């Protein structure tokens, strides 16, 4: 049962510090002692797993692996394994592209260094690692080192043979890229590392961190081209349909490869426990977007072009989390429910106990019955409220595009609510109060409405092709009278 608390929402590569991006390190330990002096007791992140083009987290090339670029590497260079040295990376932002072109380098000269240097102990260790994780490594290491001497290609873009895994083809890509299997498996050690240090000290100070997973995986992925059965994959391994959502007056065409359930059912859901629970390794609770997915997913054949094309497929839900609760006594799973939803999936939803979203931001374009208005959230409270995802605008940045109804209409309903605000910075501030006063069980605000930021710090502008991901903490900026204004609003909220 979800305590009444707050927590804030900064995804790792958002954190300050140098060589172009946050990671696992210093900072990291410092935001955790912020959130805890500020009296939160949960940190959310968005997905951990290794980026493509385009930097999404959400687009994955392993549901399991770790982000390479999260890797703190300066206890690496203490070691003397290897030189770090800046090539002008920008501050406030991450520019992916220079990170690519570096820290790669950076990782790869670390672990010549490593495999020279390091103590037996330490290489134990990694064996030890590697032998574990052997079920989902092997092939994200190979998926990663095919994928470079295929120059970038997609699994299913590659050659026959290879693609369709023949045992021979595997056995001599292992050996001709044998160094570069090791390389990547070496990456995945050292995040394992690094978080499983980071969770220790968040539990130590009482945090809990929300992780967040996509119900679907992309196309261009390791568990993809290993499992092609769980997938409907025509012989190429293209998608014989894709996911998508129903008209969004277009609906939207998404790509993502469907599960083939009857399959995943017949195995007893395998790789969702797997993937839960190589979650649960990093995270307390995890988010699942588009969880309506469970119930039913809109089915769209891959030769349509459109949205509109494609049919509605009932899923077993139900079963999986038979399955899950059966598993590991709980079903530690938050709902993204937002946007169209039915009786349906309400229904799988409270059935599980699970909790729901809220997003302030939503509130103000209807009436008083709009959802997301605090006086309509349910009483048992199993909601977390957010001033705005990670998909929206800063609250500041809201605000200044917002419409004048909605402006008034949340001026006057915070007046109800006895939450008063005279500047236009002061109204993200305003709308974390409203949250927190709220019934909602968690309240999780983003770090950029704590510094009340504008647009340039948003996170994700859906239809912009590029900054996409890409907003840092300046270090220093979240100072302690940001930890101690929280602090106060949660005593006065009964969330301490």
């Amino acid at each position: 049962e979800l305590p009444r608390a707050f927590g804030l929402l900064l995804h790792p590569t958002s954190l300050p510090g140098p060589y172009g991006v946050g990671v696992l390190g210093q900072e990291a330990r410092d935001f955790l002692r912020f959130l805890k002096e500020a009296g939160g007791q949960y940190w959310q992140v968005l997905p951990l797993g290794p980026t493509g083009y385009g930097d999404s987290p959400y687009q994955s090339f392993s549901a399991f692996a770790g982000n390479p670029y999260l890797v703190d590497l300066r206890p690496l260079a203490k070691r003397g394994y290897v030189r770090l040295e800046d090539p002008g990376f920008p501050q406030g932002r991450v520019d992916y592209g220079l990170l690519y072109a570096w820290k790669w380098p950076a990782l790869k000269e670390a672990f010549r260094g490593f495999q020279e240097k390091a103590p037996p102990e330490e290489r134990e260790d990694f064996a030890a690692f590697r032998e574990k994780e052997a079920w989902w490594l092997e092939d994200y290491a190979l998926f990663m080192a095919l994928k470079g001497a295929h120059g970038g290609l997609p699994w299913n873009r590659w050659p026959l043979p290879l693609r369709k895994r023949e045992e021979q083809a595997l056995r001599e890509a292992k050996s001709a890229l044998a160094e570069e299997v090791a390389f990547h498996a070496f990456t995945q050690w050292l995040f394992f590392r690094q978080w499983g240090a980071l969770k220790a000290e968040a539990e130590a100070l009482g945090i809990r961190i929300l992780g967040d997973m996509p119900i679907f995986v992309a196309e261009d992925s390791a568990e993809v081209w290993a499992h092609p059965e769980w997938f409907h994959l025509d012989e190429e391994g293209r998608p014989t349909v894709v996911a998508g959502v129903p008209p969004s007056e277009t609906g939207q065409r998404w790509g993502n490869p469907l599960y083939r359930w009857d399959v995943l059912e017949r195995e007893g859901f395998s790789f969702w426990i797997r993937r839960l629970e190589k979650a649960l390794e990093l995270f307390h609770l995890v988010r699942i977007d588009h969880f309506r997915g469970f119930e039913a997913y809109w089915e769209i054949p891959a030769s349509c072009p459109t949205a509109v094309e494609g049919r509605w497929v009932k899923a077993p839900g139900e079963k999986l989390f038979q399955k899950i609760q059966e598993t590991f006594g709980q079903v530690p799973i938050l709902a993204e429910d937002l946007g169209v939803i039915t009786p349906e999936v309400e229904a799988l939803r409270d059935r599980f106990g699970l909790p729901g979203m809220k997003v302030l931001q939503f509130a103000f374009d209807d009436g008083m019955e709009n959802p997301f208005l605090p006086h309509n959230y349910p009483s048992h409270g199993r909601v977390v409220v957010y001033t705005g995802t990670h998909d929206n605008d800063t609250t500041l940045g809201w605000y200044r595009t917002a419409t004048p109804h909605e402006k008034a209409f949340m001026a006057r309903y915070l007046a109800d609510w006895g939450i008063f605000f005279r500047e236009e910075e002061e109204v993200p501030w305003a709308l974390m109060r409203l949250g927190m006063k709220s019934v909602a069980r968690l309240a999780v605000y983003p770090v950029q409405d704590v510094l009340a930021l504008g647009s340039e710090a948003r996170m994700n502008y859906p239809g912009r092709p590029s900054g996409n991901w890409a907003w840092r903490l300046l270090p220093g900026e979240l100072s302690p009278e940001h930890g101690e204004r929280l602090r106060a609003m949660a005593e006065a909220t009964e969330r301490l």
